[PDB]
């Protein structure tokens, strides 16, 4: 529950200390801001808040890897700052289940209302977007953001988010994937041969793009579930041009409308998929900006794509997928569940159980792997036993070194893939062929002879943690 | 919604013609009986009501195979007695949502009260219970039937299925899994050193026994149930000396106590298991049977074990094991869903999706594979397209013979089993090796090629049903 | 042994009741008793005598599903009426030891000169063929039928069975596979510019049909062999046009010439092949029909493909498939066989034997599985132990599902499949790639510890016919 991106960044070093943010000084949007961001997310640096870029305004920031640390997502999420990783997942999945709607509050003034540009005074370039990798098809103002339509029949308003590259003054090419919401009502604008009018917020509270982000049912306005994880609506402005709803006090909003591909596309230049490659680039849906509005010393709101091995800047802890897989298993009645886990957003599950019975850890193996495809490329399932901080990879690689016979305990299944795959051939695919498999892997201590295992060498967690909080200012730990 | 059982074998002849229930006269309880059943049961017969047994009064009957075709559990659950078998799947998945606890309604007097037998009166062997099959340890006069307790604490009244077998003219054994909601009540009255109160019930209603072996949550007393499915509450009586609550209408009830094991056990000899084996022998709980209700030719509902493939005489169609893997595809977002079925209880799976994308087959198997463990021994599944009857073997055979390449589409997977399983070896059983495995067959046209797929030389389904109904009269059909 | 069509009805409701065939009026040609005998066939209804139809004379019927049955093959074999399935098996595999040759017999009169028509009262439309199956290319009048040629310079008579199509009310389109007999004496004179002479018959003695289908060495006259399974040679008459040899007894008979490909050829539409799907259409050798002739009340044999999982209704009983794969294990030293059946005609093998070794399960799969080729398209082997009766899918499929170990048991060989497969696909096909697979299931209760198995919850087979044999008239059974 923050007032705007400024409260944010407050919280965090106000919970964390004033180290858990650092401010840079002439670093430049070409490459250097970006690749800085890359390297500092390797290493859980403090989350960046860039200065001075040359060429630009003092003020003019762009604030990364905001998210990218687990106890930065237990502030986000307002829990205690040192939450542990499977805390955060337990408290997500279970907001889940508690959390209703609840819409936005009018509100009249807002700090987004400090510099509005309007007919020629409307130029994308002001920013100091970054082009955040080499190989990008321009600078990408628009990452962590939110695109926010309203349907004009019911009225339903829905915010998601869809990578946004400046392509002039005026023009922001917008990436839709051809079942997101946002185009179900744009062409209800074009079938009615206006353009679908349409904001894009580019800075700002990042509980509100967490939500943009949520995969929310249709006819559901994703405002409401922000509202939701607050526990009071959002400060929020109709936009002067459009009409839509936009926050209160907001870093940076672009209004305006987007006509059919037909009418006017731009040529949308690749940018990193998920998967940690280059997407292909095409002939793309673009907004006419018409209004821009921003805050003195107005912040982008950055979340490049990174691999997805690297901490993600925008949360670092993956909440959805932990936890919508540890529902699954519930449901599928797997038993005694201490955690479950996602490494590279889903291409190696963990699930930590307690095993009773002989056939647990190939059960929830199953279990796992049978749950809702989501973004189409699984390869690796795991299961261990509730000794196995599933949350430190350390952890999990040991038990996977140390825990699976390869003879008995690795199951590989011949299953298709998706496009998305980066494995997947031109030949196959050009044939229609998809074929590529999964990795079942029973990294259990064996049921039948459990309690013969050999001793871990390794201090209890209690103890870990009796000492952690007791060497608290002195060390790290 | 039935008065009792002879609404219901009225029911029965209403919907289908008198020859859908028949009288058979002279046979005998011992062998005799049960192998007639199990054979009319192979070749779905009418159901069987078995009169002037030697050695018996007449009008003291069995009646078995009661529910042992489709369109039998179509009256039963009250559809078109047409209604076609995944109708009636998709019937019983939607009520399970639809209904709320109707608690049982008191009721005054009821036929139940006709005979009723105490101290000496009391002998069990006054019924003519049949010994179902050569091997049984005794006459199971408990098959479908229900056994009442009440938690003494809170006052839930809990009605469960546990074979019962004539132990004398005054003892009935009842065999109960550790995990039994009869059995942890019965504990209440054993850590206070009486016995725990329990009446049993050997023929009545068949929706009610339906109710009884739903595998209801705790604290819920299946009685509630029960009047949920037919709409209004179940008519009911304090039986005499327990006061535990019984149907009004019902045809036989023994009403009594069953002290701790530690005080009187009874060699319970070996009866079939669901998989189609007889279960172990051993020393077993025990009740002491004081009281005797019966009607005017009283008639015992018999369900003896056949084995799973043979139709199953008290409800021939899969009613949960179809139904509950249902909701868990979809819950595991498996989209078109056509059909669920189960052959053997549990033992093939199969599935009809429409295709639509090139992961279908193998997300439908990997979802079916990895549901709430139930009975605990899984073996086949096998998904296919739209086009196949699932609900009949010979076509899901076809399917598995014409559609299958054995050399991609077979995926054996090597898991554990359960104790159950028939086929898991001493040697391995007793070093706690519970290696069994099973198979992923995916059935399902190629996509990558699907519309160049040969031709069905078979009548489509409209055109089966415009015969069908139109030479309805003259020919089976 | 049957004087024609008529005795075979008459002794059809001798042995079974007059139920055992019933006449249907007032179904049309017209798909309508094709899906008729379809259902009929799937519910093993009783022979179907299609009378009264819609456009057509009275008496101008149709029999189908004639020996859809067990108990129907062996009246057609004229075995006792309740002869087991097995029991054919062990009967026609020794007939097939002890038959010899026994040539037609000439006779003078007979009731296929009834009814002759030449010139220009040759019209095939006469009859009312069904159209079986929508995608049928037309009309198959002849189905369960014979075509029959001499050979010109040695006078050998081949009688054959070619799906014989009307194309006009003077052409009946033949298919005869590259390597038939029938083509192969054809080519006899059409190599010498005249067409090739024949007859087709197309109701008539099913024995003699049974006969035709017979795949008889080259040189030998399938008429003989005839003779050999009735006892007495068949009733005979020169055919008037051509001089061939046809049933005196006969329903109908075509007599004309068929001459070269290349010097006319008709659209042969698809028909179903006996994998249950339809083949391919192209220009096939025609007949040029000069002469009918048909009885008063003339009968069509009718035999349309089914998928082959429903009860073949030209003979339910796998008498070829089961007999020969028999001779095989037997050569093939397997020992003590109790039983060899197959389902879909060679789709899956059963056999059924009583292990004295540990080889004895594999050692009989691989018997089965490397068999004289014949329709190739291979694909399960099941053997099983001596208490399941193989003929009956449900008691194989029990000991599918519990005595398997999927991962011990399921032996996946990688195998070329055939053209006629309908699971190759395309792109297979056109590279030269055949590749499929075949599956050795051993379903054996493994012999190390075969004497632990948990024991049958089913009534021993003398028991189920003391039952049966008692229970006769009461209840089917
Ligand atoms: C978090 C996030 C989600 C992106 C995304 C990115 C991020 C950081 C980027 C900016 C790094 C790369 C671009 N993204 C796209 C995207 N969906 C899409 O169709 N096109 C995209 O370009 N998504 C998915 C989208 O955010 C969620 O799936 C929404 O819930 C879908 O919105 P909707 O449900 O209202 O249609
Ligand atoms: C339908 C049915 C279910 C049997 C059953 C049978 C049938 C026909 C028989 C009579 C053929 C063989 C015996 N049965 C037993 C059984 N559970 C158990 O622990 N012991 C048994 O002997 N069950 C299971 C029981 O009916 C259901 O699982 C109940 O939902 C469990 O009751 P509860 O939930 O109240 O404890
Ligand atoms: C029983 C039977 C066998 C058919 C047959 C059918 C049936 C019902 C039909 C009518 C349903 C579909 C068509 N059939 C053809 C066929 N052989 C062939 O080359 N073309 C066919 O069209 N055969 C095979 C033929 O009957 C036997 O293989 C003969 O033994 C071969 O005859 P021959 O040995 O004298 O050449
Ligand atoms: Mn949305
Ligand atoms: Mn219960
Ligand atoms: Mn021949
Ligand atoms: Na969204
Ligand atoms: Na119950
Ligand atoms: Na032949």
């Amino acid at each position: 529950v923050f007032r705007d991106l400024r409260h944010y960044i407050d919280t965090l070093t106000e919970k964390l200390g004033a180290d858990e943010v650092q401010t840079i000084k002439g670093a430049n949007w070409d490459l250097e801001i970006g690749c800085i961001t890359e390297l500092s997310a390797e290493k859980e640096g403090p989350a960046l808040l860039f200065d001075d870029i040359p060429g630009y305004p003092s003020g003019h920031r762009v604030f990364t890897n905001f998210m990218g640390t687990v106890s930065r997502c237990a502030v986000a999420l307002g829990l205690p700052a040192d939450t542990s990783a499977m805390d955060i997942i337990r408290a997500w999945k279970d907001l889940g289940k508690r959390i209703e709607p609840i819409p936005p509050v009018e509100v009249s003034e807002g700090a987004i209302l400090e510099n509005v540009l309007e007919g020629d005074d409307v130029d994308l370039e002001m920013f100091p977007t970054p082009r955040w990798h080499d190989g990008d098809g321009g600078r990408y103002i628009g990452t962590a953001c939110m695109v926010i339509t309203r349907d004009p029949d019911t009225g339903w308003v829905n915010v998601g988010t869809y990578r946004g590259c400046v392509q002039g003054k005026d023009r922001l090419s917008l990436w839709m994937l051809g079942n997101r919401h946002a185009l179900a009502i744009a062409k209800k604008y074009w079938d009615r041969g206006t353009a679908c009018p349409i904001a894009v917020v580019v800075g700002c509270d990042p509980i509100l793009t967490t939500a943009a982000a949520i995969a929310a049912p249709s006819g559901v306005c994703e405002y409401d579930v922000a509202g939701g994880l607050r526990g009071v609506g959002v400060e929020v402005i109709s936009a002067p041009g459009t009409g839509l709803p936009i926050p209160a006090n907001a870093e940076i909003v672009f209004e305006g409308e987007m006509p059919p591909v037909e009418e006017e596309s731009v040529h949308e230049g690749p940018f990193g998929e998920w998967t940690g490659y280059f997407t292909h680039a095409g002939d793309e849906t673009v907004v006419r900006v018409q209004r821009i509005l921003h805050r003195d010393s107005p912040i982008i709101l950055g979340a490049p794509p990174m691999i997805p091995t690297v901490p993600a800047g925008d949360q670092a802890v993956p909440l959805y997928s932990a936890s919508v897989t540890w529902d699954h298993l519930e449901a599928s009645g797997v038993q005694n569940i201490k955690g479950v886990w996602a490494y590279a957003r889903q291409l190696m599950m963990v699930i930590s159980i307690e095993q009773t019975g002989a056939g647990d850890a190939m059960h929830a193996l199953l279990a796992a792997a049978g749950r809702k495809r989501t973004g189409g490329v699984d390869r690796y399932f795991v299961v261990v036993d509730e000794d196995i901080d599933i949350t430190d990879i350390n952890h999990v690689l040991w038990a996977l070194f140390t825990r699976v016979d390869p003879a008995e305990s690795i199951h590989v299944l011949r299953t298709p893939t998706t496009a998305i795959d980066p494995r997947l051939s031109p030949a196959k695919r050009e044939a229609g062929d998809m074929s590529m498999g999964i990795v079942l892997i029973d990294a259990c201590k064996p049921f039948a002879w459990k309690d013969s295992y050999p001793r871990a060498n390794r201090f209890d967690e209690p103890y870990r943690a009796e000492i952690r909080d007791r060497w608290k200012a002195t060390l790290p730990l």
